[PDB]
């Protein structure tokens, strides 16, 4: 039987990587972890990808979009014969199309930008509850969003529901991948991530420029998946490091000079994402708190302390 | 028309790129960069994808090999359905679905191993003028094969031809990518690319390893493509930096402490693939020599003159 055939071949694959080189590689926490993936762009083409690779069953799309005329040559899934078609169950299927067994699921759906009014509060009401539904569902959330505004609720939403997050972020010529944490580490929100200061082609950060070179966005995807196998073997006694090596908070890699660059931050006191009054905020008001941050980005800073901090200096 | 509007697409994503960013980027050296790749495996899959990504318009693969039920989820031109298909052909099938005004193509065509004896000299000898012709042919030589000895032939050939090659090996845990070159810069046989006395993990580097971190494959490849459009711009008077930014010769990573490495080396006389004594003797032997150094590995130390060193040593 062929289907059972290619099913043992990759277990098997694996196994020998485990028995020829790292016995103490656990193969079966990577099998057994449900992914969710918020983008089905080119970043969430390349991770499910690297995902399936490593022998990861359950792989959920997340994704409002519909396939491009020039999406194919970058995003990893789909076909020019697939242009117009929704992007996730079409992700979903494109998977299945590699390896039949997958219990990969495609939802559209949308996450609301933060800094933007609400077209319908009533649709997005209920897609803010499918996300958390969908992030309570699973194991590791890989948020491969396109901008930093997108990027605010699927962050708050999976601290409430401690998951493990795994962020990418492309810029022009450079990335960044971070996990959020389940001394607490700090969230993508925690800290400028990138100076209004810096290189002008180092701001492209995510701000969605669609004109990345297209080897970021593959090195990005294989970095966040390589960090999250490392991250999910046992640490070593007095060690930041595991069986696959580090397991860092954050990396930064630079095309123009072919650089990698390893940093960690801790958790901000008054962060818009991860600050305990942002949280309890949540947990007190829950959509009705999260609808006026929404809309009202500085309504956010109020409770997160932050506005109060910005006074403090004004008065000097 | 859905195809003319596909074409439009790309070519216009890749100027947005050029003005918005980069206006001293030339698009249309790349374009028209004619690229043979050796090797229709992990690499050659994802490296063709950053390559089409890139508008590179004509790609040539060649494997002998066919797809196997554990190649899908790591070889990502290819599915399930495709198991026992020969690969070439299928590989270049699977760009045009892709991107369908593609001038993809396959050819099933075996490379020898120095080391190894012949199996059909007529055969073989058929495969290495064809082989010859479809290296002349091209302008960039990709060598994306599995082990060190896969690799002499083609550097040869490439040398003889005066082709731009790019390497790149994979180890379980770090790859390489070098440049051989157009003071010469050298190939990936002038020097150990890696130590006796080194790790273990770092001496499976090119030894086809069939179980490397899945993520190895996807960095090599993007950064082996990263470096060829960089290396196609031209250069600032006194600098070693493109509008891409570096070229370095030779780059090494890790994925166990996430690093990357640039390093450079310089030609070496006694080199078995690219010193004058190897050229003069394919020059003036043709088929014959490398029949001779195929089955024979020591009878080509003699003519690089690399043995009479080692007698020197010998004699001390
Ligand atoms: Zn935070
Ligand atoms: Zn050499």
């Amino acid at each position: 039987d062929p289907l059972k055939i290619a099913d043992q071949s990759v277990d098997l694959n694996l196994k020998l990587m485990k028995w020829r080189i790292l016995p103490d590689l656990n193969l079966d926490i990577i099998k057994n972890t449900k992914v969710l993936l918020l983008g089905a762009g080119t970043l969430g083409c390349y991770v499910s990808r690297a995902l399936i690779a490593w022998g990861v069953r359950k792989i959920t799309f997340v994704d409002n979009g519909t396939v491009s005329y020039s999406n194919p040559v970058r995003q990893a899934l789909y076909n020019f014969e697939d242009c117009g078609k929704p992007k996730a169950e079409l992700a979903a299927a494109s998977l299945k199309r590699i390896f039949p067994l997958m219990d990969a699921t495609g939802v559209k759906l949308s996450i609301p930008m933060i800094g933007h009014k609400l077209v319908n509060e009533e649709a997005q009401h209920k897609d803010f509850d499918r996300l958390r539904a969908l992030i309570k569902e699973h194991d590791i959330i890989f948020l491969l969003v396109d901008s930093r505004e997108s990027r605010w609720l699927p962050s708050l939403l999976s601290n409430i529901e401690n998951k493990t997050v795994i962020n990418a972020a492309l810029g022009f010529d450079s990335y960044l991948v971070m996990r959020h944490g389940n001394k607490q580490l700090g969230c993508y929100f925690c800290h400028d991530v990138v100076a209004p200061t810096d290189s002008l082609t180092d701001r492209t950060l995510d701000q969605m420029c669609t004109v990345t070179r297209p080897g970021v966005a593959m090195m990005a995807s294989s970095l966040a998946v390589e960090l999250m196998t490392s991250l999910l073997q046992t640490k070593y006694s007095g060690s930041e490091t595991t069986v696959l090596g580090d397991i860092p908070h954050q990396i930064r890699g630079f095309l123009h000079n072919f650089s990698i660059l390893k940093l960690e931050t801790p958790a901000y006191e008054h962060c818009p994402a991860c600050s305990p009054k942002v949280i309890e905020a949540f947990t007190d008001l829950g959509w009705e708190f999260v609808k006026k941050a929404l809309e009202h980005p500085l309504y956010l800073e109020e409770i997160s302390g932050l506005s109060v901090i910005k006074q403090e200096v004004e008065r000097l």
